């Protein structure tokens, strides 16, 4: 849920109103390095 | 779950019974397309 900057006159900052009237409530957002899978190609081919 | 058409009288297709009675009562089903992981091959052949 987004955030907007309070007053922030000392430390207020994080401290941060509803940033509801300019963005949505509920969005999507993914941290950390991407999910995968990995595998191997030509050794696999060799071995077939 | 499952069900059957009640007395049909009128406006009961969804109107159901249990018709679980000649089934079990988890029975497994999917939704919509299969998982997958697209992952591009030449490309990456290539590449090694």
């Amino acid at each position: 849920q987004a955030v907007k900057t309070t007053a922030a006159n000392g430390d207020q900052g994080n401290t941060t109103w509803q940033k509801d009237s300019t963005f949505a409530e509920r969005n999507e957002i993914g941290v950390g390095n991407n999910f995968a899978m990995e595998i191997n190609l030509n050794a696999n081919l060799w071995r077939n």
